[PDB]
């Protein structure tokens, strides 16, 4: 019954609303400058940077311990918002740590799409915009952290998916069940099923114009997964480069290689 999609994708909107402060229809509010009630403090260079807090260690350090942080408090949003998705609070427990343990980072990439355009990423909840060319200009190991995501954005904000879109995407992130280790695949599609559902119901409605989009969100899905190789490969990188350096135990916890 399609009324019963209806319901489903209502529910997980509303609780997307509830989980996430800054929504892409907020980001994109404030990159679109003109609606000029907050706009952000741009940071583009270093002296940009120390006016950054005069409004908002080593510099590309104390960047990606910034970015850090964000991904840790994301994870928390996260968890939440999957808490709300029907049934998976009640698949076994180590299934639901090993869905976010692997559904977090996809889910991380999608949403921080969100607050990219081709320039740049919106930070500290969307008071400040740091620039892409000043994230790729950081020192050897940092300079090329982030860019490869920029690259997704770029291509996956091309499908002008909105927030109630994104709501149901994300859940079928989580919910997959090929995830590595999972002890009960069978509840997990089940739910995810319905998700997908209500997903393709969604776009029909939401971008009749927009022919296979389901389709087409669907392959970003193999987007999302090289980022995150690429990544956690960085990661190793810096582990050994600055032994001095310490990595938030929360993601530490999710990289397991
Ligand atoms: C430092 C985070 C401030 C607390 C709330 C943040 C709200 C979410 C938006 C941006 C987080 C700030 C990011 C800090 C710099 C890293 C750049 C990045 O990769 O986003």
């Amino acid at each position: 019954e399609s009324a019963d999609l209806r319901a489903l994708a209502k529910h997980l909107y509303d609780s997307y609303i509830k989980s996430f402060p800054l929504t892409k229809a907020k980001a994109r509010a404030i990159l679109t400058g003109k609606t000029t009630d907050k706009s952000p403090f741009v940071i583009y260079d270093m002296n940009s940077l120390m006016m950054g807090e005069d409004k908002i260690k080593e510099v590309a350090i104390r960047i990606f311990q910034g970015c850090q942080f964000r991904s840790v408090e994301a994870v928390q949003e996260i968890t939440e918002y999957a808490k709300s998705i029907p049934g998976f609070v009640n698949l076994d427990l180590n299934d639901q740590v090993t869905l976010l343990k692997y559904g977090v980072h996809e889910i991380i990439y999608t949403m921080l799409a969100s607050l990219m355009n081709k320039d740049g990423v919106l930070i500290s909840e969307g008071q400040g915009f740091m620039t892409r060319e000043f994230l790729k200009s950081l020192r050897k190991p940092f300079g090329d952290f982030m860019e490869p995501k920029f690259e997704f954005a770029v291509k996956f904000n091309a499908l002008e998916l909105d927030d109630s879109d994104l709501a149901i995407f994300i859940a079928v992130i989580i919910l997959s069940g090929d995830r590595p280790g999972l002890l009960n695949v069978k509840p997990i599609e089940d739910i995810q099923d319905n998700l997908l559902q209500a997903l393709e119901l969604q776009l029909k409605l939401n971008h009749p114009e927009s022919s296979q989009l389901f389709a087409k969100l669907l392959q970003k899905m193999t987007d999302l997964r090289q980022i995150v190789t690429e990544h956690v490969q960085l990661l190793q990188v810096i582990k050994k480069t600055e032994t001095d350096m310490s990595l938030h135990p929360l993601l530490q916890e999710i990289y397991k290689d």
